[PDB]
């Protein structure tokens, strides 16, 4: 029931392991919202359309009572299996949606949303020691995958991300007319987007086992996050300061354990669970401290409950990607549109009832 919370809950359908987790995530993602709810989806075909399939999910999570089915979103992105889910990591689902939603905003009042709310800027380097040689590679970036084993929390983490790797004795650096060379390697942050997808790295190849396992190991992540010492150069007048909006967390050794997010949607430190169909309100310490992983001098059970995804949001931009949602953000073009499909599938299901009865 929405009445408890004033969010509703995302069926239990299939077998689609973090999905709902995520949809959540960029449901509460206002300034996206509103310009999914901006796209030209008059002239789409609703089984093929993944713009016009998170348009249905995103209005029915915003007006619906009921939890809110995905059968049609999954169908439109062709991820129709447990296998699709398995073969990819959350963040190329993320890549699959905010790609094929930003293509669709090109050459509207909204192209241009996605770079704007997610896009960071990085480069790569390697530094020959000896010789006058660099190589510089500026890419951008949607997501961060964080190294969690080994360091205590998120700080540490960055630490690590941005540390010189040196190459040397038998790892020396191929530059080229300069031969092999002595050099040091890096990353580094130019840019920290507005809204900060992190995921820890919490699925490890092992040799002994021979394929990916899960970690467990407990990693801690704060409710605010300082930055600023992992930029290049910073801004006086924006630090890059963070504040966590979603915990997303999975229990269980493999893609038949449970998947659920915690939000604060409002970025108020105000949070809920969100388990599928059921949203409930939550304690901050539920959120965050009881999503670090199970202490390792606790031999109780085997704890495998903990956090593998976070979206922090900064402090400068939280006003505006949290602006509010209101019913004249969704176009009553798009209204109508939501409500013939509603009918169509409706009457789908009687046909369908029809021949099998
Ligand atoms: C090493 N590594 N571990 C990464 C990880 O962990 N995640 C989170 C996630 O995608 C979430 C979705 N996954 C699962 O549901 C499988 C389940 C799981 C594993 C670990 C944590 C939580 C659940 C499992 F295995 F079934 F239990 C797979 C792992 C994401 N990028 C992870 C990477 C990684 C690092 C670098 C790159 C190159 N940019 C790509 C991926």
């Amino acid at each position: 029931s929405k009445k408890h919370t004033g969010y509703v809950g995302l069926k239990n359908q299939g077998a689609t392991c973090y999905m709902n987790s995520l949809l959540q995530t960029l449901f509460f993602t206002n300034q996206l919202r509103k310009a999914v709810y901006m796209m030209p989806t008059e002239g789409d075909d609703s089984s093929k359309s993944v713009p016009l399939a998170l348009q249905r999910v995103f209005y029915e999570l915003q007006h619906s009572d009921k939890p809110v089915g995905t059968k049609k979103l999954t169908k439109s992105f062709g991820w129709e299996t447990l296998d699709s889910f398995m073969q990819h990591d959350v963040q190329e689902l993320c890549r699959v949606l905010l790609d094929n939603v930003e293509n669709k905003m090109k050459g509207t009042c909204v192209e241009g949303t996605i770079p704007k709310l997610f896009r960071g800027k990085m480069v790569s380097y390697i530094q020959c020691k000896e010789v006058d040689y660099r190589s510089d590679r500026r890419e951008d970036y949607y997501d961060i995958q964080l190294s969690i084993k080994g360091k205590k929390n998120i700080f540490e983490s960055f630490v690590d991300y941005v540390a010189v790797e040196q190459l040397d004795g038998d790892n020396k650096y191929d530059a080229g007319e300069h031969g092999l060379q002595e050099a040091e390697k890096g990353v580094k942050f130019l840019t920290l987007p507005p809204v900060l997808h992190l995921q820890l790295m919490r699925f490890m190849y092992d040799p002994q086992t021979d394929q990916n396992i899960k970690i467990n190991d407990r990693f801690e992540f704060p409710e605010q996050l300082p930055l600023d010492e992992f930029l290049q150069k910073t801004d006086p007048k924006d630090p890059a300061n963070y504040i966590l909006h979603a915990v997303l967390v999975h229990s269980g050794d493999n893609h038949g354990g449970h998947y659920v997010v915690y939000l604060n949607p409002k970025g108020d430190g105000k949070w809920c669970k969100f388990d599928d169909d059921v949203v409930s309100r939550c304690t901050k310490e539920e959120a965050i401290e009881h999503n670090y992983g199970g202490h390792d001098d606790d031999l109780s059970v085997r704890h495998c409950t903990n956090a593998y995804m976070l979206v922090y949001i900064r402090e400068s931009k939280l006003s505006e990607v949290l602006q509010a949602v209101t019913d004249h953000d969704i176009p009553q073009q798009l209204v109508e549109r939501l409500q013939e499909e509603k009918r169509i599938e409706a009457q789908k299901r009687k046909e369908r009832q029809e021949h099998h009865h």
